[PDB]
């Protein structure tokens, strides 16, 4: 596997390890590389890949896990489909999208984070599973306009039989309410699954900008971009979104399309400060399927 692959370009670095653009066999993939003290970071992501059923079209494709000694150090290496667009934060830093471009985008996002919160019963059955760490950054752009999440390193699965988690982290900018009071119930695998949904109104409030209506949208902007300073700490982001209650600003420009009208308001009902009164990633998906069956395009 690693053996055969010849690394080419360095093309990011997440909280873990490297990310590499390799090649196999002739064919792009793309390869994260950790240290042998950073054993625990590769072993549960690549555990969580290996999760029963995992699969999804919006999930990143695992291709998979393997060691590599050069002679001197070994190196861990997650191996992984490769997509050129990269991160769904630097393809809207790039471009600006249509309707059907930012419904296939938010959709796609949706139904990734409906498979991985969804428990499939059966006997080759798959857990559900919480991110903990969703935002544009790890989420990535396929060729054909459609994204798939990234970085599970922090995902939790969940055991219905007995409602317990197999095992504050996180991006602390898209760290919900109670994650950033640290009010979150630890114990309970829902609390993770709704400050999930937190996260992705985020993502849905970056992509929306970026939605180009007669040559007319917004700059791109990460999420509190105007109220708190860059690589933000917990402090900074709870004073604003827990005293202050503050949340993105939602433009007036949205008003003037049924697309972006829908968008917002599933936004706003991904914000609320109690995870309980927030959307569930299913109703979500279903909202955009029958908003996409609308104007008419690809799903
Ligand atoms: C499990 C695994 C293997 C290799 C890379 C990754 C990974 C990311 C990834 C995957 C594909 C990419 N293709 C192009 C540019 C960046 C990419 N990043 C992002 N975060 N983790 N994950």
């Amino acid at each position: 596997i690693a053996r055969t692959i010849v690394l080419q370009e360095s093309i990011g670095k997440g909280r873990f390890g490297e990310v590499w653009r390799g090649k196999w066999r002739g064919e792009e993939v793309a390869v994260k590389i950790f240290s042998s003290r950073e054993e625990r970071s590769w072993f549960r992501e690549a555990e969580i890949y290996q999760t029963v059923m995992l699969r999804h079209e919006n999930i990143l494709g695992f291709i998979a896990a393997d060691n590599k000694d050069n002679g001197t150090w070994t190196q861990l290496w997650l191996v992984s489909d490769y997509h050129e667009h990269g991160s769904l934060f630097d393809y809207l830093n790039r471009y600006t999208v249509t309707v059907e471009g930012m419904i296939k985008l938010a959709l796609s996002t949706a139904s990734g984070l409906a498979h991985l919160h969804m428990e499939i019963v059966g006997t080759q059955g798959k857990p559900a599973i919480a991110h903990r760490d969703l935002k544009s950054k790890n989420i990535l752009v396929k060729k054909n306009g459609t994204c798939c999440i990234a970085d599970l390193g922090l995902a939790v699965r969940h055991d219905s039989a007995t409602d317990t988690i197999d095992i504050r982290v996180g991006t602390k900018r898209y760290m919900a309410p109670e994650v950033l009071d640290d009010s979150i119930n630890m114990k309970h695998f829902e609390s993770f699954k709704r400050a999930d949904i937190y996260a992705m109104g985020l993502v849905f409030w970056e992509i929306a900008r970026r939605c180009s209506i007669g040559g007319i949208h917004e700059d791109y902007q990460l999420p509190y971009y105007d109220l708190v300073p860059s690589d933000p700490s917990v402090e900074e982001m709870r004073k604003v979104v827990c005293e202050q209650k503050l949340r993105p600003n939602i433009p007036n420009r949205w008003q003037s399309c049924e697309a972006l009208r829908v968008m917002a308001k599933i936004m706003r009902e991904c914000w609320y400060a109690n995870g309980a009164a927030r959307l569930t990633a299913l109703r979500i998906k279903k909202t955009l399927s029958q908003l996409s069956q609308q104007e008419g395009i690809k799903m």
